[PDB]
């Protein structure tokens, strides 16, 4: 996997993507404007970063987001397309950087970088069943 | 709204709110482990700082996120409180920034900082109808 190599992955956003879906249980966003959620925004990255990554990691691995730093600029009602793009900034061993950025077909919506860390699954699923209370 | 006062919010992490549940239309999430994903954290995150803001906004006016840069260091399993602690830094017109910061009972989870903008929600909805498909 090379920096400087760049991954692209396109979403119609569904109505069940905005703010008051992301937090059903949250009566204070349950009359925000029906436009694409930032956690959805940045769920989005994270998959296309999983996308891109896949095809480079050994049998029973995975990974973890460790960082997402971006804005969101413009606003995506339901209907448009966003499409990310994710560019490979750098890679430290386990940690992979990511330069992230989106755009609805009509506005850049938010750019930034996401950070990950390789992971193997079923380690991780082990001291994560601990901590589990 | 007065600088540097600190906003508690609580949330006890359900079942419902790992990657895979962040994005169900995403195959390449099928296996990834139970713990509470960066988008639904970015999401409380926000979330807190909204109940921060809301009596301090006028009759007709909402926000939204513009950016959000965090790390995300430690992992959830559901059952666990997340606290979220946002910190107001500054109000600059209709610009409120944020230090915000999680903790989900045993460990630091992430921090760094949110930006929101004030909105009159009318005036909103109307420049989003006019990208709506």
């Amino acid at each position: 996997m090379r920096v400087g190599e760049r991954f692209t992955h396109d979403f119609v956003v569904p109505p069940h993507k905005t703010v008051r879906h992301l937090y059903p249980e949250s009566p204070e966003f349950a009359e925000f404007p029906e436009v694409f959620a930032t956690g959805f925004m940045v769920g989005l990255m994270e998959w296309a970063c999983v996308r891109a990554m896949a095809p480079y990691l050994e049998p029973g691995e995975g990974s973890l987001g460790t960082a997402i730093c971006v804005t969101h600029t413009a606003a995506t009602p339901p209907g448009l397309t966003v499409t990310v793009t994710a560019e490979l900034r750098s890679v430290e061993g386990r940690r992979l950087s990511w330069r992230v950025s989106a755009h609805d077909g009509v506005d850049e919506i938010g750019s930034g970088t996401h950070e990950r860390a390789v992971i193997h699954l079923e380690k991780f699923n082990a001291k994560v069943r601990q901590k589990t209370p």
